[PDB]
């Protein structure tokens, strides 16, 4: 509540309503500054911007990071606001040509290749265009899922990347792991990555120059004092490079929850409570189209309330004490819920919801103009 | 296949990338025609537009239906560019004093209240600005959601209605069910929203003016062939209105899905094909993100193949038959999923996937700004 509850006050004082993002950007600066210098020298960070590429954001970060991860066209434009394409690193599942072509032309400085087609593709842009491109290949590892080169193929698209004079093979790209908690297994899963990358460069003999790592570094929604043990991880991370003689590989990770969850809050005023049926509902102003987290990963996100002292109208609030309650928002869909059935101290009409850890996939993967309601304001705090 | 191919091909021959919805407006208007000529004299139709809300469907549908069921500040915007104010209905369980405010200044036909509070804040607002306003209470008959008033709540809330002179009470609001496809169970839902508006008008001594009976008349998204009978339910709605004595009692509807569901196409090129741990994916232009129907109702979303013959690349194209295959967009997340494991009979390399009936929640659901990716292009055929 410490860092929200001025900004809240100030609304609430000049007859604001409140459906904000605030961002705390000083919390940001110190969270990469202890991140990014705790790496050793062969370490880069990159970040993931898919999880917040809101341009204040991307300002604040761009100091810190060694570049920025992107996905699309429209990510690589972006970046390019605040670094060079030679610090921009490309991947996904379904590049276009014209998107590989704007990549090329602007010089990005790698393309993270998912498929022998995709390439192909590259390659014929490359021909044509003249160029030369540093790439990673991405591998699966033996779940099915649509991303990078079944492990059993990986041989065959080496082979293809080496004779093709226009592609520059620097290694291998491993994002297998989605919002891993534990350190430790975060150790083991490198260890296999370094031994995966160093047993196809011994194979094929050609230079591992370099190893994406990917993120996965997660985040806990459900107990926000249990996150990710990151000085513990980099200690073992460190030890485990110089065992597997990694020195003088360079090495990245590609990070976006990890680097931002903490430093947002999605806060909001309570507009309605009902009763229905037996169950308890507080109706927000905004919705889950603004705030989709909740509901993507259907789960029951944290939040703390503030307790508005004021009464605007003639007529009392509605007020609940002790009940589990629904938060829902403004819209007309049953789906519209922020959190399910969860206890609720006190809660007032006119009282704010401030939902934490709401600065990595928010808004960014939001419905936002569902049912046609105007956006949040935003708020970045320095 | 007939309605969208020659669109593929002039794109095609163009060398224009396929990402594109593409609307049958010539369709949506016969649709409308018989729909709207379909019904009783005392009954309308209104278009919810949360189902999509996009200009040039908004212009086409405002030429058949009363008006416009809208549920924020935006849509009521968006209603007022093609309907005069006095055809625009609001609801909404959150509807904030700045909303309320916005549609007593444009004098809306009636807001539907959803609780005490919503009537008591709108209420102030009437108070301050010297004018009245036409309303039904929405009410949630005996499961759990947070839309309108409780069954047992509604006593107090109309009494509350009746005693504030700048309230002008006209009846009742209903919309608990969603997506139906059974048309005579539809008939004895209706049956219940007139029986309880019946005795809350004669217990309370207030004239029953007008009922909202809702939408959620159903789309078959699994068996494209197995449709809502309108026309079965329309003939059975008109006998119930005679037998429950509903003549002279004004009535609507607020349909979104059932209105623009099977005009709509979004239509994709294949950008690769592979095999993963053994399973076939082809990815596609666009993404969930810009149609996430399948994702929100966890299905498998019909569609089409057409195939294109010519190859662009100085390389092969990648092609299969009779694989089963799962169908993803161009983002980095495995919920990126627009159907998974169906049976294909033969795909290649640009070849355009046309998914079917994604006229309704299609776009206007979805997060289409994830990952910074172009919007698709509109098309609207007139002929």
């Amino acid at each position: 509540m410490r860092i929200v509850q001025p900004v809240i006050e100030q609304l609430k004082a000049q007859s604001h309503p409140v459906c904000h993002y605030i961002y705390d950007l000083v919390g940001l600066e110190h969270h990469l500054q202890h991140i990014t210098s705790s790496l050793p020298s062969n370490c880069q960070m990159y970040y993931a911007m898919k999880a917040n590429s809101e341009r204040t954001i991307l300002d604040t970060i761009s100091q810190y990071v060694e570049g920025f991860e992107v996905a699309s066209q429209g990510e690589i434009a972006k970046g390019l606001a605040f670094k060079p394409a030679n610090h921009i690193i490309f991947g996904g599942p379904g590049k276009t040509d014209e998107e590989l072509r704007y990549a090329v032309s602007e010089g990005v400085q790698r393309i993270h290749v998912e498929s022998m087609h995709e390439l192909q593709r590259l390659n014929a842009i490359l021909e044509d265009e003249d160029k030369t491109q540093h790439i990673l290949l991405r591998v699966n590892l033996a779940r099915p899922t649509q991303f990078g080169i079944s492990e059993d193929e990986v041989d065959d698209v080496i082979e293809a990347a080496l004779v093709m004079p226009n592609i520059h093979l620097d290694g291998f790209h491993f994002h297998s792991i989605s919002n891993n908690l534990d350190s430790n297994l975060h150790v083991d899963v490198v260890k296999l990555y370094f031994k995966k990358a160093k047993s196809w460069s011994e194979k094929h003999r050609f230079p591992l120059k370099h190893i994406n790592l990917g993120g996965g570094i997660g985040v806990n929604y459900a107990d926000l004092t249990s996150q990710f043990e990151w000085d513990n991880f980099v200690e073992n991370f460190k030890t485990l490079i110089v065992e597997q003689e990694m020195e003088d590989v360079t090495l990245n990770f590609e990070c976006g929850r990890f680097i931002v969850a903490h430093i947002g809050y999605y806060v909001t005023e309570v507009l309605d409570i009902k009763k229905v049926h037996g169950a308890w509902y507080a109706i927000l102003r905004g919705g889950t189209q603004q705030f989709r987290l909740p509901v993507s990963w259907q789960h029951n996100h944290p939040f703390e309330i503030y307790r508005y002292k004021d009464n605007p109208y003639s007529f009392e609030k509605v007020s609940i004490s002790r009940q589990d309650t629904t938060l829902v928002g403004q819209l007309c869909t049953p789906k519209d819920v922020f959190a399910r059935e969860v206890q609720i101290d006190a809660i007032s009409t006119g009282d704010v919801i401030v939902f934490k850890y709401a600065g990595a996939y928010g808004w960014s993967i939001s419905h936002h103009d569902f049912l046609s309601h105007p956006h949040p304001e935003f708020i970045y705090l320095t």
